[PDB]
DNA sequence: CCCAAGCG
DNA sequence: CGCTTGGG
């Protein structure tokens, strides 16, 4: 059971792992929290990807349309046009 | 110049 | 953790 969070972007300097694109501050964005490759030295990181590129890749990052955007941790936290928006994106 | 939020 | 850099 990866763990998932969703947030407002706390910045312009993260980087979509899906698109490989920078992600805007304010910008939705969602993470699996995941070793790195590179930093194993790291532990678990947070991967952030559009929400788009993320459900491009639901089945790789062990997304389970199932239980649903609930298990994306923070997702209640969010303005409700922006929850309804995930929920419709959502396998 | 400065430095900790932010990210990786 | 260590580096880059937004935001003073
Ligand atoms: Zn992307």
């Amino acid at each position: 059971l990866g763990d998932f969070a969703a947030e407002y972007a706390k910045s312009n300097r993260s980087t979509c792992k899906g698109c490989m694109e920078k992600i805007e501050k304010g910008q939705v964005r969602l993470s699996k929290k995941m070793v790195d490759p590179e930093k194993p030295q790291l532990g678990m990181i947070d991967r952030w990807y559009h929400p788009g590129c993320f459900v491009k890749n639901r089945e790789e990052l062990g997304f389970r349309p199932e239980y649903s955007a609930s298990q994306l941790k923070g997702f209640s936290l969010l303005a409700t046009e922006d929850k309804e928006a995930l929920k419709k994106q959502l396998p």
